[PDB]
């Protein structure tokens, strides 16, 4: 069975998508000026030692100058635990269950708009519009303004290979307005914590949460549909047994990891897998490669939606593991379950092929033209 990567030419430089094993699991990369970690055990070691492998990437900026406080992804212990503890109750299974009906209603509304189409782009119809609502609800952003965020996000991703300033100014005004009558929501918790967090900290957290929760989820949705198109026997079984959807989404994350790598900075000289890293060097931890390591996964080149256990690193591991995982799992499940209900047949179009997000550290669909019948 031809993989999505082979069929569509996904990230030829991500050699693990093509079954090739690294020469060694830790290796220095000249173009990025960074150490790459490709192995599962080595990724676990790096992720589990934040004292040596810092997430505060500003430490690598050259002599000179830088304000990332409030961004949990950039924050090391001891502040990391304190900031995460302040916000973590916004991400629980109880919150997931409270938001699920809203996500289901929005999914059905989005599908009504395309249900009669002969062809449509899954990404524009469903995968891009859906994931803003969760982040907007967490941040108490008015329903009126959520469209702004979809536009700004996709625009900024386009520029990278105006919208960011407008988004940040909205976020600063939103922080200032939320101080007027704070409520028992996440914005209020950020405001009330006690030094205290300033609007700069709150804007950093809000920008982080949009980066973290939007396009990742979009890619998960698109990637999973792409996998169903390439593995149609598995897709038929999913359609007939929707309890397979969660394991399908986990295998999609293992096989096409939306976050292909994260970043660390060494704080000291350190040896990993026989390699001598120096202090003040960048380390890229390639979740996508670790997710193909045959020391951990049997037949890692095969897409198997019933793989279980499936301890993939698509949501990370250790202190920074994805706080949004339960929300993302729900969004993917709701999107896929209703898509399959509304379209008894879906196919890619060899004349309008899928395209992929450009970032070298991502693995995901950016456009997915589909046909709703053959003919
Ligand atoms: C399938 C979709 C998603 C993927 C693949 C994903 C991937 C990741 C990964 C790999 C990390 C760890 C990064 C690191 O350790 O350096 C992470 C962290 C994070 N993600 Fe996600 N994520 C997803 C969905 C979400 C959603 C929906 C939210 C918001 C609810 C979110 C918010 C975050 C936050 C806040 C962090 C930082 C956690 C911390 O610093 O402790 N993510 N994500
Ligand atoms: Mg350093």
């Amino acid at each position: 069975m031809t993989t999505p990567a082979e069929r569509w030419g996904i990230h030829p430089e991500h050699f693990w998508l093509y079954g090739r094993r690294p020469r060694q699991m830790v290796e220095f990369d000249e173009k990025m000026n960074a150490w790459n970690v490709y192995g599962y055990a080595e990724a676990i070691e790096v992720l589990g030692d934040p004292g040596t492998f810092s997430s505060h990437m500003s430490r690598l900026l050259p002599m000179g100058a830088a304000f990332t406080e409030g961004d949990l992804l950039q924050t090391d212990p001891p502040d990391h635990r304190e900031l995460r503890k302040l916000v973590s109750h916004a991400f629980t299974p109880k919150v997931v269950a409270e938001l699920e009906p809203r996500i289901t209603a929005l999914t059905q509304e989005l599908l009504d708009a395309v249900a009669d189409r002969d062809t449509f782009d899954l990404m524009t119809a469903l995968a891009y519009p859906l994931p803003v609502t969760v982040v907007a609800e967490l941040l108490s952003i008015p329903s009126a303004d959520r469209h702004l965020f979809e536009g700004w996000m996709t625009e900024i991703v386009h520029s990278l290979g105006a919208p960011m300033r407008k988004m940040l100014e909205y976020l600063r005004e939103h922080a200032a307005e939320c101080r007027r009558r704070p409520r028992g929501d996440l914005m209020g918790k950020l405001i009330e914590a006690e030094r205290r967090l300033t609007d700069n900290h709150i804007v950093n957290f809000a920008k982080m949460l949009l980066i973290a929760g939007y396009l990742t989820t979009t890619m998960l949705i698109g990637n999973t549909v792409l996998c169903l198109d390439s593995y149609p026997e598995q897709a038929a079984r999913v359609r007939a047994d929707r309890s397979l959807i969660p394991g399908l989404l986990e295998e999609s994350m293992r096989f096409l990891s939306p976050v292909a790598a994260t970043y660390r900075a060494t704080t000291r000289d350190v040896e990993v897998a026989g390699q001598r890293l120096s202090a003040d060097q960048m380390v890229m931890v390639w979740f996508g490669a670790a997710n193909r390591d045959a020391r951990q996964f049997a037949e890692p080149e095969l897409f198997d939606m019933t793989r279980g256990p499936n301890p993939h690193l698509g949501f990370g591991r250790g202190i920074h593991f994805c706080l949004g995982g339960p929300l993302a799992r729900m969004e993917g499940r709701v999107a896929l379950d209703h898509l399959l209900d509304r379209f008894p047949e879906l196919y890619t179009d060899p004349e309008r092929p899928p395209t992929f997000m450009p970032g070298f550290d991502t693995t995901g669909v950016s456009s997915l033209p589909l046909r709703t019948s053959l003919g």
